[PDB]
């Protein structure tokens, strides 16, 4: 059943992360492999991806990856595997990586670039649990306790052992670390390994040994066993080293460790005859080791020479040139500088006339001159006879270079004092160490450092043995020659044991990575898993090839690490790539009680009450996507990993930071006897208990010993006293958490809460499921600090119950005895008297303590908040599809938006938009409102906000979300809708204050993800089934399509009327217009499948033409105004689309309707009988605009006066149209009008602007007489079939045109008006004035307007004619002015409505300013500069059309060997579409705005979503997928 999770990437092939959890790691759940099924059965995982379509990465775009194909293919990490990634520009590509089996796993992309060379993204690793498990029992990785046992203070037999085992065992640990058990060195270290390959012969024979010694602890305790396995040194005494001296750094491997071998054989040979010389012997006073130290100096400084390592000899190098004076001629380049500039000609000689390695360290005089290119640099520069002081300009110059290099040895030598000043006054005098022993064979004053032997080979060698150190990167090998720490001393040394050189691989040494591969391999097969020692100073690629061995040999390998890197950052890449599955942490390293409090804290899990994810607003919901339908999929022995909702979209994979296991004590910890008081080894061992997480401890703590065990010297045996110390409290707390251990899985589920006062801490752990608590109270020994009195312990909505309580005593102090290790003596004594108290009222939980608490002691209740069991989980998860099951995408629109007007209009004033208090309002009443805020939240968990807070203040958002719906309560479904989210929010509100937040959260995702599936699956599949950009984009249809109170389209009845916009243009005489409505038409309603929708609206306007066209505000068919000449064209343009794109729409023509106005262009009767009084089909509506036009329009508006329009002029309100025949094109209006869609009508009085409009657009409009000949061709076309039927016109004289020769008319005429070419004596041809002109290569705006250079400005309106009527086109005239467009008129999300080179190009519109500026006062800029958005539309559309034409490299051969665009044009109209998509990721609304201001720049004026924003970009996407998708 159901395995598999969705790893969205970026444009960039980057992961997309769904919540903020911090810095982490692509880790998946970690669950048991589902009922029955064995590894490699079937895949564990399905690792989705979801590549972004149209995305560069997708272009030539390929998937490479490390999971092998199938269960039997190995892993190499280093081998990959392509997959092919699918190409739309509608739909996102999905890619499943299966994993068979455990581990890590990176993938990379490659792709093409726009220099189509070939590029590659980083790689992305995502790594894979072990399955842990005992018998047929699952160890989830946060019920991991884990027992570090030392191998050698458990006696020697495997008998004796057994006991030690038995005693773990008992107190409930599931896992034994052991140290590692094979041959030891001469120290006796566990560390200092002396055979890898063989284990402790002390203890056992062979290997069968130990792996049936492991095996039995499985099967008789039910404990699973680690091994520290050692990368970084073996023991000084391996007899592999005399055979394989190769293996660590020495003179050959290591060579600029020469000087600092030399050094260390230069002090163990002082000590030695240091007794002979000088008082050194024992000391104990600072100012007789000043003695040793200049003893030091004298002996081992000063007997290795000025430190020739570093410098040239001057002195040989002089006398050689000498020699050889008159060898290499002279130089013959200008290339010296003067002997005048000492230095920068010094410089010159190094980089010149020097042997190769120079400014190195190695070997003892390997820092040497180029004597030949030297005479010559100094017989060009200064004499070619040596003997006028060339022997003396020589010197001068190798000492000049000799200066850094001596104060670099010099910076050396004095780091080398420093760390013998402080490492002989440390290990020999006391400060927090003392170990006096004076001088032996085996304790000089110096750490041996290296490690000195005969090789089998016969030679001398010296390897480096490893340490540490203090302060520094521990990433860079300091045995590598990056760092001088072994000739500095800057090295802590383990004597004991010897460094390791891994290489590059295993070509450096060959041996040592065989040894290596033997040995984790013996282990491997023994133990479930391993601990890897000081992980972060083994390189990386070591870590990784060797791991990956092991995993090889055991899948389900658990290793554990010992990391700290320099970052978080940095112990992410270490987990991500080696697979480790748990970092360690260590509680004895706090400090303080508030250190651990915090400590505790990191390991807790996350807040109480914090936020849920749900897929919200950002994904795309495919109309065919799963559903589960009533959320009953998982089965709970299939193991399933579960979507959020019914709606079956993967749970997401993001990072969450590398798993934890935390040490209550490591066995390299000072114990809380040392460090703190043996009593509180309890509350600090309860304290991580309570974590969520693995946890582990030394044995011994529990135990109560006294001194931690120093690994090396120790003698003993553990005691056998059974039941010691803490036992009984570790074997609670285990056996606890095992009871927990089923229940929570994923980082949301377990929450928590931490409180530190004074010496008491107080751990709530929480279950977010369900509601079981359980609380902890602590009160820390950090110090014997007296008495103190925690407060009144207060819970809500919560219930508690006493579990336990104790108190560790101390009886006394420890035995001592030379044969075996015991503990303190220690009474644990239970407690009582805590005062538990329910107020029935509040409903609030109350602690007391007794005074009888001493500081040593713990108080578990168990808890239950208020209001919640396991069935609230699922029954929020459930039902939302079959709500919804009933909506219609008119009823979507009430459940999810309205605007605030939108929802005054239905409540008549008193309801609208809920006031978050201190935040503002939403914008939508409806959901959309809601998740637009909620979901930077849930990814911040951000329990801050003024919204989180309101939510728990009280319930009244919750009701909010329930009660508008009565407004909309009889629209289709939304009843049912209402009634799932009052059942879920009623629910809900029975849940503490505190939870309410996260689960409304849930309630309204749900709702919302349920709603929006609801949207794409009864809209078109070309919207169904692409990307989100286009779903966002088309659910704008569902803002602007609602049915209202105060308007509509009929003006009988009320319904579904689409907005201009929200919220400036959506209520009572204002929501409709002509212009608008069928601009938007295609994109919104055809483009999405809602064609019944699209005819009511064509048909509601049908009715209303008067005047031969169609008018631009309409009061849903009752007193219009038509004040617009635009409209009927875009009007008749929709008619042709509906015919077009929906099936048999031709029967639209026949379609009868009411016309409501008389024929004649008579007067308002809005109500006699002379209005339902006759009729007229489509077919004779379209007829009536092209005859009326033809034979001339001539009116006075209906109506005029201050009255029907405050500020028009006398002189503008009586308007004309007129069809010049020389051209056949429509010239119209007067220069106090606008008939067109930049309509201002200035009216601003302190800059004098009133009735005197800034974009009069009279004569010849470009758009218009595109239109015209888009519908002329049409209705020819459509002659053609029977459909239409005429092709009459009569003109104003009486003579009668055929449409025919009116579409020829057009055909020719106009180019020839409009174009205005770029060579200036083509003139003749197109009509023109040169002086009157701004640029070439434009398509004019207007013909023959009232202003001569109106007509010349560049303008984005041009390209609506090339959109409707590309006939009208030379191609190759068109693609240059659709270019300049691109680089001139394009903005970012809109197109400039005015070339920004005009003189009046003022590009911000401010609607409110009271100024005396001509331009900018009121507004009258609206369209001068300003970006429009459905103007980029056109644009955009008109682009592809003509680049695919126009440029052979813009189209490929697609299907069939016919043309398609190629990658190249799709990838420039997609980066010319990036603006869009963020514009409406960041609306808080769902859409792209009205209108723009100078570049980008949000018009605060603008509505701020516009219908044809977005319909106009549909029809882009509606173009490419009709156009070439089969
Ligand atoms: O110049 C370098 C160094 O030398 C001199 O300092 C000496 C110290 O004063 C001396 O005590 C000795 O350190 C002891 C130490 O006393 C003892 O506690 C234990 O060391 C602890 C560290 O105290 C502790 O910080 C921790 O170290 C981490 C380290 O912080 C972490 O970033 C990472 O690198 O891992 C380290 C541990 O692996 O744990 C260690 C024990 O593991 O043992 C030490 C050795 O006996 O060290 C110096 C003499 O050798 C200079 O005076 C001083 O400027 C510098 O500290
Ligand atoms: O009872 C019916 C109704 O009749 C009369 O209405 C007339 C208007 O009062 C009258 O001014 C005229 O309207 C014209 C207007 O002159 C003209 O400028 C244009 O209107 C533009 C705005 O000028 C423009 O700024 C923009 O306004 C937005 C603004 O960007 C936004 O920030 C916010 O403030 O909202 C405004 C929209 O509400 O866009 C508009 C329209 O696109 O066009 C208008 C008509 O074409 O003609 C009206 C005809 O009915 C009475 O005066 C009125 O009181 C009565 O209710
Ligand atoms: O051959 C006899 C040698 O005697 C001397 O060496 C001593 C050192 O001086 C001590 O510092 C000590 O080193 C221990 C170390 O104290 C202990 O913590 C442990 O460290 C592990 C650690 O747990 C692990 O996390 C990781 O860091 O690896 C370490 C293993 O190195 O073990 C250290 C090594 O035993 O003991 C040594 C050995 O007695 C003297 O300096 C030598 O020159 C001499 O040869
Ligand atoms: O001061 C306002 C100014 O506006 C009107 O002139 C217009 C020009 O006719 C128009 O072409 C444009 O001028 C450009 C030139 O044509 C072009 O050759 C080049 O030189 O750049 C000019 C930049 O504007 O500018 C204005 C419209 O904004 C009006 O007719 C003038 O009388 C009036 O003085």
């Amino acid at each position: 059943a159901h395995r598999t999770l969705l790893l969205r990437l970026s444009d960039s092939g980057e992961p997309v992360t769904s919540c903020s959890y911090g810095q982490g790691v692509l880790t998946l759940p970690s669950l048991p492999l589902p009922q029955g099924k064995k590894l490699g059965d079937m895949p564990v995982y399905t690792v989705k991806l979801a590549i972004p379509a149209g995305s560069p990465v997708t272009r030539d775009g390929l998937i490479w990856t490390n999971c092998p194909p199938d269960f039997s293919t190995q892993f190499d990490r280093e081998k990959f595997y392509k997959k092919i990634i699918k190409t739309s520009f509608h739909e996102d590509d999905h890619i499943d990586l299966d994993i068979y089996v455990p581990g890590t796993y990176c993938f990379y992309l490659s792709f093409k670039n726009d220099k189509d060379e070939l590029e590659t993204t980083r790689k992305f690793y995502f790594v894979v649990l072990p399955i842990l498990s005992v018998n047929d029992k699952f160890i989830p990785l946060n019920s991991i306790a884990m027992q570090s046992v030392v191998s050698k203070w458990m006696g020697p037999t495997i008998k004796d052992w057994e006991k030690v085992f038995a005693r773990v065992a008992s107190k409930k640990y599931n896992m034994i670390h052991f140290t590692p058990l094979q041959h030891r060195g001469e120290s006796n270290s566990p560390y200092s390994i002396y055979d890898q390959l063989e284990f402790d012969p002390t203890v056992f024979k062979s290997e069968k040994e130990v792996a049936d010694m492991v095996e039995r602890l499985r099967t008789e305790h039910n404990i699973l066993s680690l091994t520290d396995i050692v990368f970084n040194h073996t023991a000084n005494n391996s007899q592999w080293l005399l055979d394989h001296p190769e293996a660590g750094y020495n003179h050959k491997t290591s060579p600029h460790l020469i000087s600092a071998i030399e050094l260390d054989k230069k002090l163990l040979d002082f000590s030695e005859q240091m007794e002979a010389l000088g008082y050194p012997v024992d000391l104990k006073t600072v100012d007789d080791l000043i003695k040793v130290m200049d003893g030091i100096k004298e002996h081992v400084i000063g007997e290795l020479k000025l430190w020739e390592f570093y410098v040239v000899d001057v002195k040989q190098t002089v006398s050689e040139l000498r020699e050889k004076w008159g060898n290499s001629k002279s130089w013959s380049d200008d290339n010296i500088p003067s002997k005048d500039d000492s230095t920068n000609l010094a410089q010159f000689v190094r980089d010149n006339a020097t042997e190769p390695g120079f400014g190195s360290l190695g070997e003892r005089g390997s820092n040497k001159i180029n004597i030949d290119k030297f005479a010559a640099i100094l017989k060009k520069l200064h004499s070619e006879d040596y003997n006028n002081g060339i022997e003396e300009l020589a010197t001068k110059i190798l000492n000049d270079i000799n200066l850094p290099f001596y104060k670099e040895y010099d910076d050396d030598i004095n780091e080398v004092l420093e760390q013998l000043f402080n490492r002989i006054k440390y290990l020999r005098i006391d400060d927090h160490g003392p170990k006096q022993g004076p001088i032996t064979k085996k304790l000089p004053l110096s750490e041996p450092y290296f490690t000195r032997f005969k090789a089998k080979d016969g030679e001398e060698y010296a390897l480096a043995n490893n340490g540490w150190i203090w302060d520094g990167n521990p990433l860079v090998d300091f045995a590598s020659s990056q760092s001088k720490a072994y000739l500095r001393r800057e090295v802590i040394v383990w004597g004991d044991c010897v460094k390791l050189r891994y290489g590059k691989g295993p070509s450096d040494s060959p041996y040592l990575w065989e040894r290596m591969s033997k040995y984790v391999e013996m282990n491997a097969r023994i133990f479930n898993g391993f601990r890897i020692d000081n992980c972060h100073s083994t390189p990386l690629h070591v870590g990784q090839y060797f791991l990956d061995v092991a995993r090889r040999v055991n899948p389900n390998l658990y290793v554990v690490a010992q990391l700290f890197s320099g970052s978080e950052a940095m112990d992410c890449l270490f987990v991500e790539r080696l697979g480790i599955s748990s970092l360690i942490r260590e509680a004895m390293q706090a400090w303080s009680e508030e250190e651990l409090s915090r400590l505790v804290h990191r390991h807790g899990g996350r807040p109480i009450g914090s936020y849920k994810f749900v897929p919200l607003d950002d994904f795309p919901y495919p109309a065919d996507v799963k559903i589960d339908e009533e959320y009953c999929a998982y089965n709970p022995d299939d193991h399933s990993v579960k979507c959020v909702s019914e709606i079956m979209i993967p749970k997401t994979l993001t990072a969450t930071p590398p798993h934890a296991l935390f040490m209550d004590c490591t066995h390299d910890n000072e114990t809380p006897n040392q460090k703190r008081t043996v009593e509180d080894t309890l509350p600090n061992a309860a304290l991580v208990a309570f974590c969520s997480s693995a946890i582990g401890s030394v044995y011994g703590y529990d135990e109560v010993f006294p001194q931690l065990l120093d690994l090396v010297q120790e003698k003993r045996t553990y005691s056998c006293a059974e039941n010691t110390g803490i036992s009984k409290v570790k074997t609670l707390l285990n056996n606890m958490r095992e009871e927990i251990a089923s229940e929570a899985v994923d980082i949301e589920d377990s929450e928590m809460h931490v409180h530190h006062d004074g010496q008491y801490i107080t751990f709530h752990r929480t279950n977010a499921k369900n509601g079981k608590g359980w609380y902890l109270v602590a009160r820390t020994k950090f110090h014997s600090s007296g008495d103190q009195m925690l407060p009144r312990i207060k819970l809500s909505q919560t219930k508690a119950t006493f579990k336990a309580a104790f108190s560790l005593e101390r009886t006394g102090d420890a035995p001592i005895s030379d044969e075996i290790i015991e503990g303190i003596p220690t009474k644990l004594r239970e407690l009582t008297g805590f005062d538990i108290g329910f107020d029935e009222n509040t409903k609030e939980t109350s602690i007391l303590l007794p005074q009888d608490f001493p500081q040593g002691s713990i108080v578990i209740f168990e808890t239950q908040q208020l209001g919640i069991d396991d069935s609230l989980d699922h029954f929020i998860r459930s039902g939302a599809i079959k709500a919804t099951e009933k909506l219609s995408l008119e009823s979507i629109n009430y459940v999810l938006y309205r605007a605030e007007q939108e929802e005054y209009d239905y409540s008549e004033g008193r309801s609208g938009a809920y006031d978050i208090p201190d935040y503002g309002k939403p914008v939508y009443c409806g959901l959309q409102g809601w998740v637009s805020i909620l979901r930077k939240i849930i990814f911040y968990n951000d329990l801050a906000h003024p919204l989180s807070n309101n939510l728990r203040n009280g319930h009244w958002a919750v009701d909010y979300v329930v009660n508008r719906l009565d407004l909309y309560k009889d629209k289709e479904g939304v009843a049912e809708v209402q009634e799932w989210l009052r059942s879920r929010m009623e629910r809900i509100k029975q849940l503490p204050s505190y939870l309410v937040p996260s689960f409304f959260a849930l309630v309204v995702g749900i709702m919302y993800g349920c709603c929006r599936l609801r949207a794409m699956q009864l809209m078109s599949d070309n919207v169904g089934k692409s990307t989100v950009f286009v779903q966002s984009l088309a659910m704008t249809s569902i803002q602007m399509v609602s049915a209202m109170k105060s308007t509509s389209i009929l003006p009988d009845q009320n319904i579904a009327a689409m907005a201009a916009g929200l919220p400036h243009f959506s209520t009572n005489y204002m929501r409709c217009w002509g212009r608008d409505v069928f601009i938007s038409l295609r994109g919104l309603l055809l483009t999405t499948g809602r064609y019944e929708e699209a005819k009511e609206h064509i048909l509601a306007f049908a009715k209303t033409l008067k005047h031969g066209l169609i008018p631009n505000l309409l009061d849903a068919g009752r007193n219009p105004r038509y004040n617009a000449r635009d409209a009927a064209w875009f009007f008749v343009q929709a008619i042709q689309d509906y015919v077009t794109i929906v099936p048999g729409g031709v029967s639209l023509l026949q379609e009868k309707v009411t016309r409501r106005f008389p024929l004649d262009d008579e007067y308002i009767p809005y109500d006699d009988p002379k209005a339902f009084s006759y009729s007229s089909t489509i077919e004779e509506i379209i007829y009536e605009i092209l005859n009326r036009h033809a034979g001339g329009i001539k009116y006075r508006e209906a109506n005029a006066g201050p009255n029907l329009d405050r500020v028009m002029k006398d002189e503008g309100f009586n308007v004309e149209v007129n069809v010049d025949w020389e051209t056949g094109l429509i010239h119209g209006g007067s220069q106090f009008n606008c008939g067109t869609w930049m309509d201002k009508m200035g009216e601003s009085e302190k800059a004098n602007s009133v009735g005197v409009p800034g974009t009069p657009r009279d004569g010849a409009a470009v758009e218009i007489n595109g239109l015209l000949k888009s519908c002329l061709r049409f209705v020819l076309q459509l002659s053609k079939d029977g459909k239409f039927k005429y092709t009459e016109v009569t003109k104003p004289d009486g003579s009668k045109i055929s449409l025919s020769s009116w579409n020829d008319l057009l055909q020719e005429n106009f180019e020839r008006c409009f174009y205005v070419p770029k060579n200036k004596e083509d003139d003749n041809k197109f009509e023109i004035d040169a002086t009157i002109i701004n640029r070439r290569g434009i398509y004019k705006d207007l013909y023959r307007s009232g202003k001569p250079y109106e007509d010349y400005q560049f303008r984005p309106n041009f390209t609506i004619a090339m959109v409707v009527a590309p006939e009208l086109f030379t191609p190759d005239y068109a693609a240059g002015a659709i270019e300049l467009a691109d680089q001139v008129l394009r903005g970012p999300v809109g197109m400039r409505t005015l070339d920004p080179s005009d003189y009046n190009y003022r590009p911000y519109y401010n609607n409110g300013e009271d100024s005396d500026d001509f331009a900018t006062s009121k507004g009258r800029n609206y369209h001068q500069g300003p970006e429009w958005v459905w103007c980029y539309g056109y644009f955009i559309r008109a682009y592809h059309y003509f680049n695919f034409l126009t440029n052979p490299k813009c189209q490929v051969e697609g299907s069939a060997k016919k043309l398609k665009p190629s990658s190249y044009l799709y990838r420039k109209l997609y980066s010319r579409l990036l603006k869009h998509r963020e514009w409406i990721e960041n609306s808080p609304w769902a859409g792209l705005a009205e209108l723009t201001n100078k570049d980008g720049e949000v018009c605060n004026d603008s509505s701020p979503t516009q219908a044809w924003s977005t319909g106009c970009l549909l029809d882009l996407f509606y173009d490419l997928w009709i156009s070439y998708e089969e």
